């Protein structure tokens, strides 16, 4: 007539499958962990959730079966209960009902039913921070190609503005600080043209082609729905 | 020199031989251009939706 | 007779559409937000 | 993963080197220096090295 469970935030071995995900996105220089005290505490929060339990009420078969209904549902809504119990953290969750075996039934199927809430939630919330880092990473590269097309662009200048004072010098073959002349107007000449036939500043640069490699990775990447608890039984809900 | 000096009067744009000032030109274009666009959202969480009593 | 609401600072899944407009002013080398429990504490202000 | 993800990184670099490589064997080349003897193509070593 009064179901009890008695829950613990959750231990590490219960985040294994959570753990290999992450690490793969770690690698992605993607650093993103769900906390387990933190799942645990929105866990309570939901749990807490009036509008949250009568939703979870009005769609359990089970209590249905047994427009008066609003009235009915405020009055079972009155009867779960959460309180606050250190070496360890740890919440006492109950419910009462005229019948032993139905107290515990609605308290195990409102846990269940908030611990997929969270879940979702959970799982959802890693997908979104993949997309924003996805997203970043693409205008970065789009956007720093551009400038090294623009630096580029004043290095052709420049390199122009170099051949003209190495022919003015004398100096044609090889040998100052803003128109190198060193090379000489010989070297300078067949430089001066492999620069202008450049058609992706890809081409001579690891760290942009690099820069495509993870956008790419980012984008091909998954979370696939894991499943854990967030939170662990000291007392699963109890037989009254 | 003296070619060195002819070619720097024949500077029309300072960018032209900068790159900063080149990329700050396409940033200043960016921001301009970017806009924010109305989003909604709500400030808040429910833990209770307004009742009926 | 009476009716209620229990309202609490909201929560990141909600903020998403936020956090697309943000990355990037960010890329823009703007970095700007809206802390969500700013935003409660305004509403509660308004309100 | 860390691995396979640097060993990829360097194939990159190794092809981007590549590039650069290229385009300095045709410098070397139109300016003389076959022998033994640059900020963005060295020749120093040179069209035959």
């Amino acid at each position: 007539w009064t179901s009890a469970a008695v829950v613990t935030p959750p231990e590490p071995v219960q985040w294994q499958e959570l753990e290999k995900t992450f690490t793969k996105l770690r690698v992605l220089d993607l650093d993103i962990k769900i906390d387990r005290t933190e799942a645990f505490n929105l866990f309570i929060k939901k749990f807490q959730s009036v509008s949250l339990l009568e939703e979870y009420l009005r769609s359990s078969p089970y209590v249905m079966d047994q427009l008066d209904l609003h009235r009915a549902i405020v009055a079972l809504s009155e009867k779960m209960k959460a309180v606050d119990d250190s070496l360890y953290t740890s919440w006492t969750l109950s419910f009462t009902a005229p019948t032993s075996e139905e107290a515990q039934t609605v308290l195990s199927g409102y846990i269940d039913y908030i611990s997929a809430l969270v879940v979702k939630e959970s799982i959802e919330n890693v997908r979104n921070k993949l997309e924003i880092k996805t997203q970043f990473e693409k205008e970065k590269l789009a956007q720093d190609r551009i400038k090294m097309k623009n630096q580029l662009d004043a290095n052709i200048q420049r390199l122009n503005y170099s051949l003209d004072i190495a022919n003015a010098a004398g100096i044609k073959k090889p040998v100052d600080p803003d128109f190198s002349i060193s090379l000489g107007a010989d070297g300078i000449e067949r430089k001066l043209e492999i620069e202008k036939a450049v058609t992706d500043v890809a081409e001579l640069n690891g760290e942009l082609r690099n820069r495509q490699y993870l956008v790419e990775q980012l984008t091909k990447a998954n979370i696939n729905d894991v499943n854990f608890t967030p939170f662990k039984y000291q007392l699963s809900p109890s037989l009254p």
